[PDB]
């Protein structure tokens, strides 16, 4: 993706968010019990432990355009991932309005949480004033389609989170970046039974995990991916993809049977325009990031380009061999035999991709399931059970989350929502775990899980 032009509001008519952006991010009760290093991300341009010009790092994601029009390879990448989606039975007729804002069992309804987007942010209307789930009305939200149309910009802003020291004096923040609730319903209307289907099958028919449970997903991986596992790191995926992987995307949709109509919205997901604070922008390539209402469409480009590389870097590789699962920039896949990963990075550096093997330095100690990464968990089976697999997150991101909290109120949610993540560890890890929380008088207090009890909840999805 690559940034063409930057202009103030002022010159384009588009409506201002205001101030203030604080960090809601403060030190928790724990933050001096537990170790960690990172703090709440640089929210403006004059904090004080940025050691470079914030607007400039935050666009520094946009590294540029490669390709604009697939070649040979993606070509043949997309015509594969395309068949293979054929035995899915995509139903690629419209959805109703209704549905698209409100649910279906495979699909959840709008967040009423998150921002409605341009212009609505700006003017003070909120989802909650437009939806009701208690009605499933779609009559106001058709009124304000009229009233404002499709193809609006962005409205985007920086994500209050932790971030490593490294990325906040040199100002590496991550944006949102919300499409406006007008185009996420018509996205929605368009591509919503595609999603349906993609939810329902998380696995290497949709090579997607968009949705899955790691508690039960988990089980299932070793399964779909047999043989041996490759797995990178991309730098800046969203923001690196130029058109290219859009007109592929395109080729893709056509293949299932999209209609035209429905094919055109993808062209305004490839060329955006984006309000941040008081200037508007426009992007061509880059994935817009921070949705959710694009996970599916990372996902699949993410199929796209594994193909395209694989092919493109070893002659006679066969495609039909192969099996992935993607979320996001986030890739596990496995072939009947190692793959040379550091030519497949350059080969991805060609596209205008930046990939490093999960590891050290360089590469691939073979990349097997005892530290394989995926949706930053890895995989220990369970030691009575080992056909059962435990999603371990490490207790290092445990560890750093607990210091922190964006409301004082909710210690015990916190707290135990991070025990649900820690137990997979083990009894060991979460005992010691569990007793730093009680090496405190508030932690005492509180109501944590017992290790075999969770245990068992578990057994019980299976
Ligand atoms: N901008 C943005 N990116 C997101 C968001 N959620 C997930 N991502 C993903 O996070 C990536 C940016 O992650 P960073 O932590 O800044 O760095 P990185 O891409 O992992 O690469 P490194 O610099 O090597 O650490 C994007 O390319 C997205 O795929 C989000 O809310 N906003
Ligand atoms: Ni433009």
């Amino acid at each position: 993706g690559e940034i063409q032009w930057v202009k103030p509001n002022k010159e384009t008519g588009r409506l201002s968010i205001n101030g203030p952006t604080r960090t809601k991010l403060e030190p928790s009760v724990f933050h001096d019990v537990f170790e960690g290093n990172k703090e709440p991300a640089v929210l403006h341009s004059k904090d004080p432990r940025l050691e470079v010009d914030f607007e400039q790092a935050l666009f520094s994601k946009y590294v540029g355009n490669t390709l604009y029009e697939p070649d040979e390879y993606i070509k043949e990448a997309a015509l594969h991932y395309a068949n293979q989606l054929k035995q899915l039975e995509i139903n690629t007729s419209q959805m109703s309005m209704e549905e698209a804002c409100y649910g279906t069992e495979n699909l959840e309804a709008i967040d009423l949480h998150t921002s409605a987007g341009y212009p609505y942010s700006a003017l003070g209307i909120k989802k909650r004033d437009i939806l009701d789930p208690t009605t499933r009305d779609v009559s106001k939200m058709k009124f304000y389609m009229d009233k404002y149309g499709l193809d609006l910009p962005y409205s985007t802003y920086v994500k209050d989170e932790l971030r490593s020291i490294d990325k906040i004096k040199k100002g590496k923040s991550r944006l949102i970046e919300a499409s406006s609730l007008n185009d996420s319903v018509y996205l929605r209307m368009a591509f919503g039974h595609l999603y349906e289907t993609f939810h329902a099958n998380p696995g290497t028919i949709t090579g997607s995990a968009v949705g899955c449970n790691p508690d039960t997903f988990w089980s299932k991986l070793p399964i779909l991916l047999p043989g041996s596992l490759f797995a990178f790191d991309y730098s800046g995926y969203d923001a690196s993809l130029s058109p290219v992987w859009f007109r592929a995307l395109e080729l893709v949709l056509r293949e299932i049977g999209y209609s035209e109509g429905a094919i055109s919205l993808i062209e305004g997901i490839n060329h955006t325009h984006h309000v941040y604070r008081n200037k508007t922008y426009c992007v061509l390539g880059g994935m817009p990031s921070g949705c959710s209402g694009t996970s599916i469409f990372n996902s699949m480009i993410n199929n796209i380009i594994i193909r395209a590389l694989l092919i493109k870097t070893f002659k006679g590789i066969d495609l039909d061999e192969l099996n992935m699962v993607a979320y996001g920039d986030d890739v596990l896949a496995s072939y009947p035999f190692p793959i040379d990963c550091l030519e497949l990075a350059k080969t991805g550096k060609e596209y205008g991709l930046t990939m490093t093997p999960a590891d050290k330095s360089p590469c691939f100690n073979e990349v097997n399931w005892d530290n394989a990464t995926f949706l930053k968990r890895g995989f220990l089976p369970d030691e009575q059970f080992p056909f059962l697999i435990h999603p371990t997150m490490p207790m290092r991101e445990i560890h750093e989350s607990i210091r922190w909290t964006k409301d004082a109120r909710n210690t015990q949610d916190h707290v135990r929502s991070l025990c649900l993540l820690a137990w997979h560890n083990g009894k060991q890890e979460y005992e010691k775990f569990v007793s730093t929380i009680r090496s405190v008088p508030v932690g005492r207090a509180l109501a944590i899980p017992n290790y075999e009890n969770l245990r068992r909840n578990w057994l019980e999805l299976f």
